[PDB]
């Protein structure tokens, strides 16, 4: 009974194969047949290959040395190589054109979602050249889906010597009948197999993926669109800044680039970014997922006050301020989306770009109270039951279990009515106890913001629905005012709160304002249609933000 | 008695003033004298430009208006603007050639130090142009150094109107007689001296320092050179990484741009340097200030084995791999110093440059046993007293205060003898009980390492020198390998444990090698000459780390 499942890098998890140029070049440079590829094995265990890949020597070292035997095999061959021929030149654009086989990585990842313990086995070199970022980049966007990574360069041991093997199987803590392994060398397989391990040859793709279902008994090929990456909490890097005392706000960073703070809706968390944060850090960005103020790990003042537009939005610029960023892109959803537009408006020389998720910007009337507003509208009854202080804070917080399940559905899913919310008593009040499990979320995700919300409670959330005249007196300042900086608003379809039409007067005020859509697509943007808002941001981070 | 001093933002901490290049547009461009600067206050109070200084416009908003009032000026003078004649391309260079007034920052730092309250009043408007960014780092390096900046365009209010006049001394909390505001345009000084304000008109700064010394009776004008910006530990953006379960890594980071990771030496913290941080960030990084395994409020585990160099080298990649980071710039000292010359050897794809203060990159001897070593330099003796657990631990941890003041001397200051530390049974047994202050250190700095030593102790440190046999084993496998990526060795010409002259060898492994050397320098490296080691690193950077 197979429990583990080992990859190569080279032609396995990565494509085109590095080994693969040799006889590419040899062909483009019309030099005989395997002089290249000869030239890298000169010497076979002695040899310099071996000491580069044992880690006895780094790449750079070994350049010259290639160079070497590609001279001693052309003098036997009679034989004359380019003046232009350069080694490095070579493994260079090689490591470059070098991708991940996305089919494989997906079975991998499908593997170890069904329990079983993965592995990247790789006979690798110490890179050192000028351009080892690219590598460096390559192998942290693989090894972060694996449980092991093996490098023969960091172990100084060499497929197929078979000590690496028994060093694999001892990491693994398995036997070998309880290992399949990936090799695109068959050579490099025969001691896997010698020692009883279930062997694939790879060659394409397709072939091997089939034996690889056909022996695990696992559904590998033509299975569904996968969800993208999402967060484990304990393995983030996690941020503290004090931005005035006894207010601190915390945040989730990852990656490196251009600075992307993250501001989630009510009655939310940076979690609410889960399937964003990975996928937006390796688009090339420094993501700051925040915990709005009031939320998690971030304090919780009780006074009302403390969580009006003014004083939210100068906070958010003492954490810039606190951090050494002159700018960063604010993506905000929900009351996140509300206050990203804020920002824009009074503080255009720190925000790089503004994105909205289903928060339409429209601004202040100056000729109505926002309470007339709110009552103009009977699905914004909801707010009116929020005004009160401790009433949807007692009901809210009475089972966090319920209140999750609840309010987190899709589209399809039996959605919380928003209509005569006052009149019946509550938010919950026709809903069952003991609520189904959404299709968006699974119940350890409920869990953690169970835990979350068990710190401070609703009475900080439910803090940014009681400055109604407040925020409508500070917005009537900025009536004169255009948004002209990088702007993005995406609708969602089926937001029965947010709907798609609030939003068709905004290039009013933002002229320059680009678009996104999402059909299909509930108020929880980011857990309904994660796929869709990646593809979305990144698009239009990499064409207006940089 | 004053106690405050407020100075205007263009023509007073920020030269050259973007008021006078309207008269420099006119003399350039052979228009009528006061054309543009007329164009610019039409409509005086009524008029686009007070609009913008009041918040009720932005920047791009105001162009167009003052490209208008621009040909109704011409038109009147009987004249014409060139074809060229671009607001947006005149306002954007000469923004961008605004930079702080170095001598006039220095006085404002000088008077917050002696207990004044500073703050910068200023008619500025919100500015949405594509390369806003410049003037945000601007107002971000300068603000940092004050207690208040007010914008006109954020309250709502511009100077000359005397109600800013009356905001400015509520923010303040104080009276008018208690104030120096210092301004280059003389209508805006007009309302505070009509107040009762001391008041400064700024032409020259050499005069306007001289008239500000004659009235504080400070001496601001002549002064040495001062320190660099230190960092107050509360004001820090402080960072957590679970790099494997019980052991988490503690960091301050700040700045945006390449990544660079300080490693801080024995027995010390990420606030041993205090004076790079600030300099780096502005410089164009991101920094990231480590509390290494052992110290502060990284974990401490209590296992010796936890702190060879192997361990503590595949935690700052895991660190890496957790923050999504496929490179970093380190820079270590001492103990530090050593750790990022192990992470060039060992993962140079990980590594985008290594900067070593003080550590000599020394290969491992394979014939001789790392403790004949230790004993063949009698100033290495002090090692062979950390080896027996809990002896040092016990003088370390006796008295904090004692153990800092003791060990952070400057080269002048009775340096504690390293010599027969054994014989004499002790560290500080030939030392006073309530040693000194060092000029290095202040009481309170002295104090946050005490406090920061209280939680985990010498243990988790001191077993850094516990695995000198560990540590051997493992740099014997790299001894065919260079160090051909970007290195920078920087030598203490007073440092009597890391000698100059250790390091000699150092081209032979590393042939590209750039060096650095900081004379009259003690080991204490950072806090010792901080100004020098500011202008090493930053050059070093901006050439071969980019
Ligand atoms: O109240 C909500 N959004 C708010 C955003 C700012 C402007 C006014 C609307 N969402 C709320 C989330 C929980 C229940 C359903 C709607
Ligand atoms: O031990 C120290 N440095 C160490 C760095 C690694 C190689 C061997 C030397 N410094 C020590 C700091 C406190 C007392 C004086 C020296």
């Amino acid at each position: 009974t197979l429990r583990a499942a080992v990859f190569d890098l080279d032609g396995v998890l990565a494509l085109p194969a590095v080994f693969g140029v040799l006889g590419r070049t040899e062909e483009a440079l019309a030099l005989p047949r395997g002089l290249l590829n000869d030239a890298f094995q000169k010497g076979g265990p002695e040899g310099a290959t071996t000491r580069l890949m044992k880690g006895e020597i780094t790449l750079s070292q070994w350049i010259p040395l290639m160079e070497e035997n590609c001279r001693k095999c052309s003098e036997t061959a009679k034989v004359c190589l380019p003046k232009n021929f350069s080694i490095k030149e070579i493994f260079d654009k090689a490591i470059s054109a070098r991708k991940i086989n996305r089919p494989m990585l997906q079975a991998a990842l499908m593997l170890r979602k069904k329990g079983f313990t993965t592995a990247i086995l790789t006979n690798t070199w110490l890179d050192d050249r000028a351009e080892r970022d690219g590598l460096a980049q390559l192998m942290c966007e693989l090894k972060m889906h694996f449980d092991f990574l093996i490098e023969s360069c960091q172990v100084g041991m060499v497929k197929p010597e078979p000590q690496i093997y028994k060093f694999l199987l001892d990491t693994l803590k398995a036997s070998p009948s309880e290992v399949v392994f990936l090799d695109d060398i068959g050579a490099n397989l025969k001691p896997a197999r010698d020692l009883g391990m279930v062997t694939i040859l790879v060659q394409d793709t397709d072939t091997a993926l089939k034996e690889l279902e056909k022996v695990t008994g696992i559904q590998l090929l033509n299975t569904p669109a996968p969800l993208p990456t999402s967060c484990n909490p304990s393995d983030m890097s996690h941020g503290y800044v004090t931005v005035k005392p006894r207010v601190r706000l915390h945040f989730v960073e990852l990656g490196s680039g251009p600075a992307v703070c993250l501001c989630h809706g009510f009655p939310e968390s940076w979690y609410s970014w889960r399937y964003q944060i990975p996928a937006l850090a390796q688009a090339g960005y420094r993501v700051l997922a925040m915990d709005m103020k009031g939320y998690g790990e971030s304090s919780a003042p009780p006074e009302i006050e403390e969580y009006c537009m003014e004083v939210l939005c100068k906070e958010m610029v003492t954490f810039l301020d606190k951090l050494g960023l002159s700018q960063a892109v604010f993506i905000g959803h929900d009351w996140g989306g509300m206050l990203v537009w804020y920002m824009a408006l009074f503080y255009p020389e720190r925000v790089r770009a503004v994105a909205s998720l289903n928060t339409p910007f429209i601004p202040a009337n100056p000729n109505m109270s926002p309470l007339e507003s709110i009552k103009a509208n009977p699905v914004f009854d909801y707010q009116l039951y929020f005004q009160e202080p401790g009433v949807a804070e007692a009901e809210l917080e009475q089972n966090l279990s319920r209140t999750f399940k609840s309010l987190f559905r899709a589209s399809d899913e039996s959605v919380l009515s928003m209509h005569k919310v006052c009149e019946a008593g509550g938010l919950f009040v026709n809903s069952p106890e003991e609520p189904s499990l959404s299709r968006m979320v699974t119940e350890e995700e409920i869990q953690f913001y169970v835990q979350q919300f068990k710190k401070s409670g609703f009475r900080g959330p439910l803090n940014w629905y009681r400055n109604m005249e407040r925020n409508w007196k500070w917005a009537c300042k900025s009536l004169g005012r255009k948004i002209l900086i990088p702007a993005l608003m995406v609708t969602a379809e089926k937001d029965f709160v947010l709907v798609p039409q609030m939003s068709q007067h905004m290039e009013d005020w933002i002229p320059h304002l680009k678009r996104g859509h999402i059909e299909d697509c509930g108020h929880w943007t980011q857990m309904d249609k994660p796929t869709e808002v990646n593809q979305i941001l990144i698009k239009w981070l990499d064409s207006d933000a940089r």
